[PDB]
């Protein structure tokens, strides 16, 4: 079998040992059957998403950065702190990726409220259609980006969206967070928003260029959490069980 | 003061902590520190196991949202317990529970059964078969129930990969404490829950 994969190679070379029980073109392809989304159809792409949410969720609830600064000054001391219960996370894009955030948020004590532009019903969850987005917006504390890109989100994340977010939750500023696209936020509104406080914070896994430039500011940021687009990774040896059992299946799904 | 929000309250931090962990928090923040964008090799919760010592309350309110995020996870007490949902092991099962963990979690009381229950003998049966190598300790229940001298030797030696610490034999923690700096140990002055003073 061929392979052709701009992945870690690292994974890749692990991953051969017990696959295809092999034309390594390092020494199947991506950037030469496909390696992501005959395409692979990753299962664990929702559940990996939903990890990242929460952690970013509970990183920004629990105040983990100003718990950070003070172990760096070896201080002990306690901070006020809200429950999960005290802040609504507001998720706009309420496809597959929002329901499993907005659920697993919920459970773990989060008020959660969702936000697509055409009205969709979910159960267990308030949701928000165009026509209510101001009303969704000033009731949200941490906004979740979960949007594909398409016209109607090219830089939907804007100064005007981030102004209307709520001021009045526990820490007096929202917070944003994204891991859909980075064609659906205006950058240089989200710096300038942190710089003035408009946003107190931000967890950022995409953005408008990547890979993000060195000389980018939200490197250095105290309240800004960056992550290389890793919200959700494929395991390479998912990959060859997938490919695999399609060679096998043709010998004896998923074609575009 | 029974303040009914300490239970939800503690399974923020231990959520919190098990996936910092999991989601390699430090590695990518020395990254981020460089300016380097650089994507790691990535786990999901589905491949690493929290052990959870303690199945009270707060234990199985810990496991039954772990386990909704995708983490395999077993439980411990010293007497034998069923809990709906949850694989559990007893006295006689220490070892291998242990055996099992990658991600030990402390939620015990402080009695004359779980003092300095956490120690070097104990590190030293939790796997190394997980996807990093080496078990990561994790507590919140009391200090009491840990030998500090045993977490930093085994830290010192790979023997724990690392940990979350919430609770310290004696609080508050020493500024001189070597916790404070390493590189791999989150430390927070006991607020895995704090009780709300409007609520008292
Ligand atoms: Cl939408």
């Amino acid at each position: 079998v061929i392979v052709d994969l701009k992945f870690i190679p690292e994974e890749v070379e692990a991953a051969l040992a017990g696959a295809f029980p092999v034309i390594d073109l390092a020494d199947v392809v991506w950037k030469s059957f496909s390696g992501g989304a005959v395409r692979f159809v990753d299962r664990t792409l929702t559940t990996r998403m939903s990890e990242w949410v929460m952690m970013q969720c509970l990183l920004h609830l629990r105040q983990h950065r100003a718990y950070e600064a003070l172990a760096k000054k070896h201080e002990w001391r306690d901070l006020s702190q809200p429950e999960a219960a005290d802040v609504t996370v507001g998720i706009m894009g309420m496809g597959v990726l929002g329901q499993d955030a907005a659920r697993k948020l919920a459970a773990m004590g989060f008020k959660v409220i969702g936000w697509s532009r055409s009205k969709r019903v979910i159960e267990g969850v308030e949701t928000y259609d165009a026509a209510g987005l101001d009303a969704f917006l000033g009731r949200t504390d941490f906004l979740v980006g979960l949007l594909p890109l398409t016209p109607d989100t090219r830089g939907i994340f804007n100064a005007a969206l981030f102004a209307k977010l709520s001021r009045n939750g526990p820490f007096g500023a929202p917070v944003f967070i994204n891991a859909g696209r980075g064609g659906s936020q205006v950058e240089a509104d989200i710096l300038e928003c942190l710089d003035s406080g408009v946003l107190g914070g931000a967890s950022l896994d995409v953005f408008e260029r990547e890979p993000l430039s060195p000389e980018s500011r939200f490197w250095d940021m105290p309240n800004v959490y960056v992550t290389p687009h890793v919200a959700a990774s494929s395991d390479v040896r998912a990959l060859f069980v997938h490919v695999e059992h399609q060679i096998a299946r043709f010998e004896s799904e998923h074609v575009v």
